[PDB]
């Protein structure tokens, strides 16, 4: 019922509707260029074959692995198809394009969308899945099903509203916003798994879940981490059916053991299937249990620290991280991992010393400068964010980071510097207790986006170094890059700074993105230009943009 035919097992577990969507997502993420209709046809053939296996597990080919089945179908349409089943899937994952040369989707008129929704609802919702999945080849697949459900509900409600556009546009805009943030967050999970391995992933998971579920026992935290790691390993490896199935299993287990996990899950666990998993994944930290003793008695002052550590290294350090993380919801996850790495380093050298107890007696003192550094960086950047506002703050990042690495492409500089500025909008509104996890964890996400974008088209050996070194040290490494001195400026191209009448039909947001694009190209043309020389240009360009259109002369 769960062994002889894998494709039948997952079809039964997930049901036909989610099965077909997850297969469509997998096909769109592997072959991002193939047209929509072709992928649908392949999905339908896979689905009709899966049904025969449900009817008879011993039917021909029903015993094949999902990768063999899915790989075979894709290869009926790029050297990957000449490879045997293990190496073949790895070749597919390697060719996923993080920024494919696809035209951005132009949202049509609201009436045009609602009429297409009512014409063929099935095709409308499949195209939505397809266009998102092929542009975000690492999107968290079960979470994409949840976005699709909200997308459908928005059209179902608003296309019946008296004012369709006033109802629909705000729901679509926040879905797009939430979808971009979810994509970047999941991309970081897959990058850490692929580049730094499962041990690094599980440590991150131990830290975050201990902060989120501080009342749970270490055995409970470890069990959840193990299952969550399998979920994301499957999803990041393209095992989307297993990933969705295991994620629903995990949500079902969490909800059946609330009493030993958290007091924050009552509401989440009354929601339907897709909403429940989403709700659980973003539930607030539980209150930490009171009267929790200090870590000193068992991790510093104890005489059996070296003995307990040597008997089980990874378990002891995992226990340390769990105990420290549950006590510090106010620390970022990268800080908590750095502190746990410090403890391990101290233990390795001190347990070999002549007097181990004296050697590691002051290990917690070494945490003080590690804690203070991100606290001051955030306190200083939030002030600058308050003096400038988001758009000016983004501009200041644009010039500084363009000078540091002028070889990075202008779209990457614009995207990344804009997202690094949004940290202030997202996090500086919190108190000091919440700023650091908000800011530092958001910085990890956006810096990872820079790393994957640069990995696509490498130009700087220094960016590669920061990206391939310690994940927890990325933000310090990027901050210390220094201005590139040997960069010879590009010859001035007037076609770059020549705006057409089409600029005034764009939204205000797009025009601000175009101004930021010209600002980067300005710095590249004159890297030693001062702030007043750049401000005089941008203020002149902005004035010319408003002028040459408020006056009707085309
Ligand atoms: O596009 C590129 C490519 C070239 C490049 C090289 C280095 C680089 O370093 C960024 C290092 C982190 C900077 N943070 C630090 C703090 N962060 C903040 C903002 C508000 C509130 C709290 C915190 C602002 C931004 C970025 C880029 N960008």
């Amino acid at each position: 019922d769960a062994h002889k035919s894998e494709v039948a097992h997952r079809f039964k577990d997930l049901g036909e509707e989610n099965f077909k969507a997850l297969v469509l997502i997998a096909f769109a993420q592997y072959l991002q260029q193939c047209p929509f209709e072709d992928h649908v046809k392949l999905v339908n053939e896979v689905t009709e074959f899966a049904k025969t296996c449900v009817a008879d597990e011993s039917a021909e080919n029903c015993d094949k692995s999902l990768h063999t089945l899915f790989g075979d179908k894709l290869c009926t349409v790029a050297d990957c198809c000449a490879k045997q089943e293990p190496e073949r899937n790895e070749c597919f994952l390697q060719h996923k394009d993080d920024n494919p040369n696809l035209p951005r989707l132009v949202r049509p008129e609201v009436d045009v969308m609602c009429t297409a929704f009512h014409d063929n609802e099935e095709t409308f919702l499949k195209k939505y899945l397809y266009e998102i999945a092929r542009r975000h080849p690492y999107f968290y697949a079960p979470e994409l099903l949840f976005f699709a459900k909200r997308y459908k509900a928005a059209f179902t409600e608003c296309c019946q509203a008296a004012d369709k556009a006033a109802c629909l546009l705000p729901k679509l805009d926040e879905l797009r916003d939430e979808g971009k943030a979810s994509s970047a967050k999941q991309r970081l999970k897959c990058a850490s798994l692929q580049k730094f391995g499962e041990r690094a992933f599980k440590a991150w998971a131990v830290a975050r879940l201990s902060q989120r579920f501080p009342k749970a026992e270490f055995a409970e935290v470890s069990k959840l981490v193990t299952d969550l790691t399998k979920v994301h390993t499957e999803c990041c490896h393209g095992d989307l059916l297993e990933c969705a199935d295991d994620r629903a299993d995990l949500a079902k287990y969490i909800c059946e053991n609330q009493d030993s996990i958290s007091s924050k899950l009552k509401e989440c666990c009354e929601k339907p299937l897709l909403e429940k998993s989403h709700c659980i994944a973003e539930v607030e930290n539980d209150e930490m249990p009171a009267d929790l003793p200090s870590l000193a008695a068992d991790f510093v002052e104890s005489k059996d620290v070296c003995k307990n550590y040597a008997e089980a290294k990874d378990v002891f350090l995992g226990m340390f991280l769990y105990e420290y993380a549950r006590r510090h919801p106010d620390y970022s996850v990268v800080l908590l991992l750095r502190l746990a790495k410090t403890y391990e380093t101290t233990l390795e050298k001190c347990c070999a010393a002549a007097d181990p107890h004296e050697c590691y007696a002051k290990v917690f003192d070494e945490f003080k400068p590690l804690v203070e550094e991100p606290q001051n960086l955030i306190k200083q950047n939030c002030e600058l964010f308050e003096q400038l506002g988001e758009y000016k703050f983004q501009n200041a990042l644009l010039v500084r980071y363009t000078k540091k690495v002028p070889q990075v492409s202008t779209p990457t500089l614009v995207e990344v510097s804009r997202n690094l500025g949004k940290v202030g909008s997202k996090c500086c509104k919190h108190p000091e207790a919440k700023r650091m996890p908000c800011a530092e964890d958001y910085l990890s996400v956006v810096l990872n986006q820079l790393c994957v974008l640069h990995e696509k088209t490498p130009v700087s050996d220094r960016v590669t170094k920061c990206c391939t070194e310690s994940l927890v040290n990325r933000r310090p490494c990027f901050s210390a890059l220094e201005v590139d001195e040997t960069y010879v400026p590009k010859e001035f191209n007037a076609e770059t700074f020549t705006f057409h009448a089409d600029i005034c039909t764009l939204s205000e947001k797009e025009r601000q993105i175009k101004k930021q694009t010209a600002l980067v190209e300005l710095v590249k043309h004159k890297p030693k230009a001062t702030k007043e020389q750049l401000k005089a240009v941008m203020d002149d360009f902005a004035a010319f943009v408003e002028k040459c259109c408020k006056a009707d002369d085309k």
